[PDB]
DNA sequence: GCTCAAGCGCTCTGCTCCTTCTCCCATCCTCTCGATGGCTATGAGATCAACTAG
């Protein structure tokens, strides 16, 4: 039952939550992906400070 | 009978045991199922601050 047509999802400035102005959840609600603690961890190891700021502040909830 | 002792109870850690208390338990993603959610009136008095004239 795993048809790719039900797994593809992309987000570009869609709806945001009400408690926090962060992107919604679930492709059904046009929500973005979660840049979690391990992702920030790997970006820290990279040293991409500007990319980390863009992901966690600029592209999430300015 | 005149000074070193022997004890002595009281206090100060302290040492270990037992008990109690707070936190903690990978990431991301999809879907459905259920629960939830509140909606007295109508009138009476009385004050007050802003228009509308004087």
């Amino acid at each position: 039952k795993h048809m790719v047509d039900d797994k593809i999802h992309s987000r570009a400035r869609g709806p945001i939550q009400i408690l926090n102005r962060q992107p919604m959840e679930g492709r059904s609600r046009d929500g973005g992906l979660r840049f979690g603690e391990m992702e920030r961890d790997c970006q820290i190891a990279h040293g991409a400070a500007q990319f980390l700021r863009e992901r966690l502040f600029e592209a999430s909830d300015p």
